[PDB]
């Protein structure tokens, strides 16, 4: 029904949850690539929700533009393109910036996901 309620019956690979998730949400490609509209939806659903204050945009997507070059440019280092563990290391990366509160960002996309079918 809800994304997460669809993907941990889904993978009942576990690793694959997580990019199962968030393509759903639209953070990441059905591809598992992340490029602009990726960035757009991903930025503008933590504003929505109040995670970051909306005088940080060009910031915020800052960071999800350089985790984006970053992971990319790892998977290219081991000869192969993105799949679920870059998707994987596509949320640490961006986790790792200061703009974000943790807690703040995770019910946030606790909330969002609630928003959603199926």
């Amino acid at each position: 029904e809800t994304p997460s309620q669809k993907c941990e019956e889904k993978y009942k690979r576990k690793a694959c949850i997580h990019h199962c998730k968030y393509q759903y949400y639209g953070f990441i490609d059905v591809n598992y690539n992340i490029a602009q509209p990726e960035i757009r939806k991903f930025s503008n659903v933590l504003m929505d929700y109040g995670v970051v204050d909306r005088s940080k945009k060009r910031e915020l997507k800052k960071v999800m533009h350089d985790c984006a070059k970053k992971i990319k440019k790892e998977a290219r280092t081991g000869d192969h393109w993105l799949n679920c563990r870059t998707s994987i290391d596509y949320y640490r990366c961006v986790l790792t910036s200061k703009l974000i509160g943790p807690q703040r960002f995770d019910k946030a996309i606790q909330d969002y996901d609630k928003t959603i079918s199926v």
